[PDB]
């Protein structure tokens, strides 16, 4: 998983913020791995 990678490297508050601005975008963290990085 490209999504799983992202959990390790990035801290709490960015992980949180990243998914938020990703649902706004219209897509879930799973469907887009490289775009979540």
């Amino acid at each position: 998983s490209m999504e799983n990678f992202v959990r390790t490297n990035f801290n709490p508050m960015i992980l949180e913020r990243a998914e938020k601005t990703m649902k706004e975008y219209g897509e879930n963290p799973q469907n887009e791995g490289n775009k979540f990085a």
